[PDB]
């Protein structure tokens, strides 16, 4: 059994959806799954499965941080994940993006220390398995809602970046910011599993909150349903 | 009249293929389009247009590596460029993929010191405009040639890198090397054009001659095949 | 009202602990603290308040790794925190360093993306409050319990470095490898607080399980006696 | 038979002068090569070789880059290249240089990506062969052509130097820029070889284009002469 | 015998005071040691032993710069030093440390190329040994001379540093610059011996010349009395 | 008055020879030099100024790494130096050079962390003046001594290169290892000064001292020649 997401063979399903928050977590499982069950709680790191549509299907809580995310991540596939796609919330880079709305994530700058390490220094292109991200933007497609497809950045220092500092940004391609994808991606490849990640805008750059619970909370619904509806396809 | 590529006001067309060998870009100007016309051979760097299918199509020769690939990338823009999709040939990493095979660039992991200067040392994920990738990948699909959906790596010391280098870049998720991609992938964001790229594996790294001409020349075709269908769709 | 500590100035006290795992926050809470009071739980950040000896003191969830760790600092400075000593857990880089036991972090070394892109590339040495760093030494000599007082190495990829690793950073002096004190020391100086760090060595790096549980909890009991005991003295 | 320069072992003199455009080449040829024959023109590199006052001597394409001269100067060597002075153009890097001046490339600040590759990140000094260096020199002066001797940068992206960056280098010493000289100067020391490099400024950084006509050609003109007495000399 | 400082095993006394000017060490030598002798004197690195209150006591010069001190740490440890503690000047960084001010040093921010070389540009914290850290602290209380606890960053380029540069380190907790602690500090642990710095601030960077002469003369005093009071304890 | 170099103006001449060694210095001064006269002796940075064929020169002790020498040509140039040329030692990096040799440092490679603090971490070839270069080399001919013309590598950390990693340089050109020629170098383009350096093989790296006292001599006393002839010319 592992350290962190203490769980034994036969808890964690085939697909397996990662969201930062542990409360999300628990909402999705309540929310999505038929007998949900709680096969592990330890660090806070709630993790559940239950059923979707008949198929196994798992929600497993990374934490914030590509460090506490990857440490799930790399635990979630030694207990049997294959298909993890993240399931969380970002921060606009820009202003054409407006909270509520969907963003897949093509690929994730690596502005984080995680993947560096892992990487011994070298550059990379942190990318989703081409079939994954092929159905979440598909699913999303399906449904209609209206979505988003580019790219994030994950970041270390939540309070480091400043507005204008995410304006540059943005004029290289960076949708929002997040602060797992890219880590989920690289160990992804890394550990030969397919990994995905699709986020819900709770806010822009440089203002001190979310947004009206009623918008945001829809997103982080659609979010998890195409989530879940692209994983049972791959 | 730009730098290099001295083209006129109407010359270049919005859809664009890119190879990097001027031979190529001249055979795929004869042997696909209608009424081509040369625009451009000053320093070798072969630009065609033409008719294809009715649609207007132009084949710009960009040379080898990413320096001079972003002057011709960055003068077709400024020429009127806004589909640009390379057509290029790679060397696989490991044994999986065999010469004559499809490659569709998901991404470009940035071993180069052209992307390195215009992103000032900052770590990005250099890839394509995802509406052009995923007609690219369709249209690989609806032709139905051999090929695969991934990462490549944009190197700049062809000669530097080993067979045992390229098979641990392989365990990162890297399907082949090449020399371009990834400075398209980043103009194409910073001066918002859709770009992409798809390689013919043309040799497995480490070898001293290039397999069977005659099985590069048809993967060759089937490339430029896609490309040509997948431009039509954006 | 912070952005993920849920909570309101006058819920955190001017002293605070910093444990990692909300386990072990309860645990200290309920054990050493009278009338605790948890005044978060969002996003597992368990954070409680209660009476120690007649001072007001806190204990908060740091979450693991130092994105999340700068994240509950930085809300934890903007709430009123004044002297924050984080009460952990590390593995053994070094040979000699029995599990159970304690050091005394005199500095961390550097290793995690969050300092590093709040620094922005430079050269630092984080280092605890000098008082602090004075006051868990003193006390754990008229405590007689066996500690350590030296290097600590901060790091995001928990399961990256192999023990072979770990040696080679133990000839520079790192005693141990943790998770969140170069950014908490960092900040320290950043935001005008006064930091410090202890820990319980859990392992040995390399290993896949800790050592007899009794030992363990004993290691971090003492910690937080000799914790508690030195946030009040400054 | 290399891959890029499709020649065979006696197609390539001793003594090679390695212009970027291949129009130049021709010229150069044409006039200044006795009895010249092209012995490649694959990817557009031509490559002509001949006799100059009854030595021969061989003029090759590398193309706009280093990654691209470095292919070529590889395979060069490997055809018996022993003297290769690059005769090539370049952007001022301050005011005081006037289009047509000729630059003996003294050293290269290396702010390209191949050599970088090839010194796996470690700093350098590009600089010539010692012999090389001082015959061109000479023959400047031999010749009365009025010169300067310095350094010179070599950059990846054209298009990514902006006026203001471009005279900051110059108070450290940096004449003008170009992009093929570092790579050059390494492997000459890597491979063994004596190599070489002039250059005919062809306009001041900040403009849209170049300067009049007549006066790039005769430092052109010039510039050869100088280079090809030079390889007889050494 | 050692390279530069050309000294007896049987002349380095166990513990050592590590002026970095000559002129220092002489005086200290004279003003505070019983019996002195200078045992080498090669390079200008004046070293002296003589007897402080019955024990063995040894004034080093380093010179000026990580370079110069490190090889003179070095070769100190080979004969026998087990105790060195620098004693130098520095540079305040921010106004509320005017000249005379006395600095204990608790780390070293590495500004230096020495310590990076040593540890192959990977990050670290040099720091002091924790007990003589703690010796030197404590004497100056004893004494009674008002100081300061904290950080001091050590770098290459004495007139580099810009007067602005200096508040944005003062930002992060850098007391003063100084240019040999960094590199004390790292062979300290490397070669496993007890180093210490206690620095006299000199100016405010931006400085011409100096301040007062009388102020800087008796900080420097009572710095080496709390110096020499100190590792006679260790 | 500078701060380390105390000299009054006018006592430095327009042409300075650069030892590190203050015995070096003493010894030049008094055996080259006409009517000798110390101007400097703070920080056993010793001065001289004295006549060589009538000509003004002075000698001037540099200490050793580039911190220090940084520092001492900062301050000569402001003083008024123009010519400046490095007269030292340097360790063979391969058994390509013996004990005794001349080099004529063609260029220096930056190992240190002085020019890569000015320099803000960009990359650079340090190189001398050309002109200086070139009448050190043409005096050098003249003059009869055997000597070699390239590459050094200007290094921090004396006791940290092993003979393997000498050996790895060499493969690029390095002749030798030394403490100053690169600040130098760059100091000389960034103060408008003109530089250069002569150097005396020492050693091969790896040796734990000198070779035959009378055998290096003789290449110091060619080498101050050199030098001396040399300045004379620019
Ligand atoms: N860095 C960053 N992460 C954000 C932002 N908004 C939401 N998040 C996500 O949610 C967590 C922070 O609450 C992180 O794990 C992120 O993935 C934002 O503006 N910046
Ligand atoms: N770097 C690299 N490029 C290759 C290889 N095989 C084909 N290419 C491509 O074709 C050119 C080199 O022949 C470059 O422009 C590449 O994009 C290979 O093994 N390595
Ligand atoms: N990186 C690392 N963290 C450890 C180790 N042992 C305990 N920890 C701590 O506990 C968490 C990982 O379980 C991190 O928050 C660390 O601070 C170890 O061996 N390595
Ligand atoms: N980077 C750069 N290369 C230049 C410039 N002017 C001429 N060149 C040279 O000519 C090509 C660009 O036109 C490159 O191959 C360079 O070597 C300039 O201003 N900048
Ligand atoms: N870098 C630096 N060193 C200083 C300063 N003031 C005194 N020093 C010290 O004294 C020498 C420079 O005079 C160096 O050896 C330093 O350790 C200052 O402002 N900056
Ligand atoms: N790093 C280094 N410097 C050397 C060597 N031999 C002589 N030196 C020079 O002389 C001093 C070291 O003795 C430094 O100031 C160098 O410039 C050697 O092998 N390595």
């Amino acid at each position: 059994s592992p350290i962190h997401v203490r769980a034994h063979p036969g808890d964690v399903a085939e697909r397996v959806l990662l969201p930062g928050d542990p409360g999300r977590a628990e909402w999705i499982a309540k929310t999505f799954l038929q007998n949900p069950r709680r096969y592990n709680d330890h660090r806070g790191l709630w993790g559940y499965t239950g059923l979707y549509k008949g198929v196994p299907v798992s929600v497993q809580t990374t934490g914030m941080g590509t460090p506490s995310a990857a440490i799930v991540v790399e635990e979630l596939v030694r207990l049997g994940a294959r298909v993890l796609v993240r399931v969380g919330t970002a921060g606009a880079a820009s202003s054409d993006l407006a909270p509520g709305e969907l963003i897949v994530a093509q690929g994730a700058v690596p502005l984080d220390g995680t993947t560096r390490q892992y990487l011994e220094g070298r550059p990379y292109a942190p990318v989703p398995d081409p079939e994954v991200f092929r159905a979440l933007w598909r699913r999303a497609e399906a449904l209609g809602y209206p979505h988003r497809v580019g790219l994030v950045a994950s970041e270390d220092a939540f309070y480091a970046t400043t507005p204008e500092e995410a304006r540059a940004w943005a004029r290289y391609g960076v949708l929002a910011f997040e602060m797992e994808a890219s880590a989920l991606f690289l160990l992804g490849r890394m550990r030969g599993v397919r990994t995905g990640a699709i986020l819900a805008v709770s806010n822009r750059i440089g203002d001190p909150e979310l947004a009206p619970p009623e918008v945001l909370q829809e997103g982080v619904r659609r979010m998890v349903e195409v989530a879940l509806e692209a994983v049972l396809e791959v």
